[PDB]
RNA sequence: AGUUGCUUUGACUACAAAACCAUGCCUCUCUCUUGGAGCGAAUUGGAUGAUCGGGCCGAGGGCAGCGUAGCGCCUCUUCCCCUCACUCUCCUUUCCCUAAUAUGACUUGAGUCAUCAAAGCCUUUCUGACUCAAAAAUUUUUUAAAAAAAAAAGUCGCGUAUUUUAAUAUCGCGACUCUAAUUUUUAGUCAAGAAGGUUGAAACUUCCAGGAAAAAACUUCGAAUUGGGAGGGCGAUCCUCCCGGUGAACUGACCGUACCCCAAACCGACACAGGUGAACAAGUAGAGUAUACUAGGGCGCUUGAGAGAACCAUGUCGAAGGAACUCGGCAAAAUGACCCCGUAACUUCGGGAGAAGGGGUGCUCUCCUAUCUUUUGAUUAGGAAAGCGGCACAUACCAGGGGGUA
RNA sequence: CGGAACAGGUUUUAGAACAGAACUUCGAUAGGCGAGAGGUGGAAGCACCGCGAGGUGUGGAGCCAUCUCGUACUAAACGAA
């Protein structure tokens, strides 16, 4: 056409790519190595792409968290002579702060042109600092843009309102809001959200009713259904049932996309409601939207049954993603792990255990964090110090440290004093040695009573020192000095 | 010396949505590409009930030709096909509406902005995935010992009976497809990155005239400083092996650096039209670094105002004639480019030769070919063919006079 | 002839400077403006024909080195010098 030249299909194949760009990079899926792999391959090759093309192709790898290829893509795009705008410029500004930190943010800001420091990109820097929680360089921004004449949509203000909400100052919303209408900036649907989000979190649910009469009184915001989702988790979160009914059915009337996320939202609120019938009613609309159902969605909906207690159909719809699975997701496991040792059968979970890797998923921490809580919960120590040992070594899913929790430990602990088992406490503190560093309050402050079978070690009150000092308590020492 | 490389390559599409609550174990575990559940219609469907009409088969008595069984004729309604209603639970064809199909909704009018080491090779080095390899796990076979090996699911089909009814299961089989698992470790490969160096910066071919030196630098080897370990030692800090041995959040002294440098600053007595290495040097026309014009950068040349005689210099043009000029065609004029045709005497067979002599050349349209067209259903180059304008189409600039004979 | 002749200014049929000749405001000396002659040869704009290069009409069109005529608008006595 006249309004858009640049053709993606009837384009010629020995300058341009046979495919667009945005399918080619997810050829073999979704996964960052293998984005990464065909972003590699596309790069060194002779085929070219439009500049359109490459922010279509940004902004759906922003979407779903690739963050790398995307600012990859931009700044080898960028090299190779495709300008940048004002707002190819916020866009890799936010890129730049995704990928490599806000400081890398920061001086991408820095050294852009004065120019091209215009509401786009102090808009873009300023969501950056509030998705990074730091309040003091949110609000010295925001006061540069008043003092600047540079202009703050209500996008900004909702970052602010975001970045309040999250750390803890919910208070500072509603002034927030009589502020943005203080100067003509008119409120989106994230506004009115995330305002009735702050007004329950101060503990004032009937603040909920006025934002929605205001927000249908307005008339011109068109709710959608995030906003009944919003206003039904609340309703959920603060009891009130038959307002998160008909929060809940105009949010199915409103979802007229058959969104994915809309659908967890509608099977995980019925969940909490407790209506199974209204459950199972949302899967199958799921299921008919959705003809090649993906692993998320399995995975809430057997977590809601085994939640509502219907096993049987939770046991029917596992075996039937065991038969359709393109990748064999542990969570979808460790959900019916989870349902059979919570209800004491453990040779289907231990069957589930054995038989998973062998189908495509290795154990994470999450199942042998089942099977310690199953083994705490018994009163076995032995086989709990196995699945503890295993659960610390695999780690967590995204590189971080796996620890147990405190209650857990408290009640292990708890269990080593009737039995006077000092190597199996010996060997708790030693993986809490391993796991972190701190480890001091009740872990081992009371727990000197293990002591008390035969004998006691060397240091005598020199051991405590080392760990960065530990109070104990005042009816602790007695029997600490005895034994010198 | 000649080739092949070094020789740049792209974007122009207007776009802050990147701000989120449920569950959470890295919650899209990997979603690139799926038409609608419209209270929407028309031919069709049907989960339904009767009436009328038509048509087999069939039923008995018979008129009928036998000792059983007949061929035409005569009374009947089931069963099926239709029709009027009830009708949305299944199928077929189409239309409307809504969704999606990449954002939003004149100045490349011959430009602007980027880029200007890409691609390789060699050392390391962090992290993933796969592969063994190998051992420890269990079965079969062979003689407690040795050899070979599967483990988990989905789909199709066959023969056979167990419930207080989740029998879509349990019993044995034949076939197909998919996955690699409990622990330990090696060696490897790929994948994704991070530090160094190094090549590209030259390679090949041919030729004769046969194309620097240097314990400088570099690679190697030896010995090794003020170091750290492991075994001998009736010893004296001795002997033999191993690692390290120029390493860095050490330090890198001294001298030049202004300014001119085709020039008014250097060599010429001058602020002198002379002389003064190499490197870089956008665009259009062009074979070209020729030549014309040109932005950028630089400069207007350190005497001017008038007048527009002779004469002198340097240029443009010139009737008719065309070397009669003159020592002599001196000077000038002329020729001049590319493509095609054509090319003599003579010759040492290499030449002569661009011999000489001729023709065409602009623009427009349309075909044909190709350009080894990185926007291939329209652009450049070449050729045919038909037209258009002028005195003139190598239109300016640039750019052989030719022949005969001593 | 006797406040004559010069000089100055605008010029030119004259001219190296000088000299000559014309005119010098009750003035056409030069410039300008207007008209005509003369040269060139058919402007622009618009319309029509053609795919196009281009062609046709409006229309001896448009333009102007010179020459003549008209005309004090400017400079020559604007010399209340
Ligand atoms: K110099
Ligand atoms: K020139
Ligand atoms: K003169
Ligand atoms: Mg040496
Ligand atoms: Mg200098
Ligand atoms: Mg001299
Ligand atoms: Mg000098
Ligand atoms: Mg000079
Ligand atoms: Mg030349
Ligand atoms: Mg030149
Ligand atoms: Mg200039
Ligand atoms: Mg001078
Ligand atoms: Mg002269
Ligand atoms: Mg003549
Ligand atoms: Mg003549
Ligand atoms: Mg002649
Ligand atoms: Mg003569
Ligand atoms: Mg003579
Ligand atoms: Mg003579
Ligand atoms: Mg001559
Ligand atoms: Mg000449
Ligand atoms: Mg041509
Ligand atoms: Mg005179
Ligand atoms: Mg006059
Ligand atoms: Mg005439
Ligand atoms: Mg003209």
């Amino acid at each position: 056409h006249l309004s858009r030249p640049r053709d993606i299909v009837k384009r010629s194949t020995k300058k341009y790519l046979d495919e667009p760009l945005y399918h080619r990079l997810f050829k073999d899926g979704g996964s960052e190595v293998s984005v990464r792999q065909q972003l590699n391959q596309f790069l060194k090759g002779t085929k070219h792409v439009f500049k359109w093309e490459v922010g279509d192709t940004i902004k759906k790898l922003r979407s779903r968290g690739l963050y790398y290829p995307a600012l990859k893509l931009s700044e080898v795009m960028e090299h190779r002579g495709m300008n940048k705008t004002v707002s190819d410029q916020a866009i890799h500004l936010d890129l730049v702060a995704k990928a490599r930190g806000i400081a890398a943010g920061e001086s991408y800001f820095v050294d852009l042109p004065e120019t091209s420091k215009t509401e786009l990109t102090y808009a873009s820097l300023l969501n950056c600092y509030c998705k990074e929680l730091m309040t003091e360089k949110a609000e010295g921004l925001l006061n540069k843009m008043k003092e600047l004449n540079i202009t703050v949509s209500s996008m900004s203000y909702n970052s602010l309102m975001t970045l309040y909400t999250k750390t803890g100052q919910a208070e500072r919303v509603p002034g927030m809001i009589q502020e943005m209408k203080a100067e003509d900036v008119m409120p989106d649907s994230y506004t009115y959200n995330v305002w009735m989000r702050a007004l329950a979190a101060t503990e004032d649910v009937s603040g909920v009713e006025r934002v929605i009469e205001e927000m249908n009184r307005d008339g011109r915001v068109a709710p959608d259904w995030t906003t009944y989702s919003n206003m039904a988790s609340i309703y959920v979160d603060a009891g009130l049932s038959e307002k998160a009914e008909k929060a809940l059915q105009e949010l199915e009337m409103k979802n007229t996309d058959r969104d994915f996320k809309a659908y967890q939202f509608l099977i995980t609120l019925y969940g909490r409601l407790g209506k199974l019938n209204e459950v199972y009613r949302i899967w199958r609309s799921l299921r008919l939207a959705m003809p090649k159902t993906s692993n998320v969605a399995y995975l809430n909906m057997i977590q809601v049954l085994v939640n509502l207690k219907d096993l049987p159909g939770a046991e029917t719809l596992f075996k039937e993603w065991q038969a359709n699975c393109s990748t064999y997701d542990i969570r979808v496991v460790n959900v019916m792990i989870g349902a059979y040792t919570r209800e004491g059968l453990v040779e289907k979970a231990n069957e589930l255990k054995e038989k998973s890797p062998r189908r495509g998923g290795k154990l994470n921490a999450k199942t042998w964090e089942l099977f310690m809580d199953y083994y705490v919960k018994r009163g076995e120590t032995a086989q709990a110090l196995e699945c503890i040992t295993k659960a610390v070594s695999i780690g967590k899913g995204d590189g971080g440290k796996w620890l147990p929790s405190e209650d857990t430990v408290r009640a292990l602990m708890s269990q080593f004093e009737e039995k006077k088992d000092v190597n199996g406490a010996e060997s708790l503190l030693e993986i809490l040695k391993k796991g972190t560093d701190d480890v001091g309050a009740e872990t081992f402050e009371s727990l000197i009573r293990t002591y008390a079978a035969a004998g006691k070690s060397h240091p005598a009150m020199r051991q405590r020192l080392k760990m960065e000092k530990v109070k104990v308590d005042k009816a602790t020492e007695k029997l600490l000095d005895e034994l010198c």
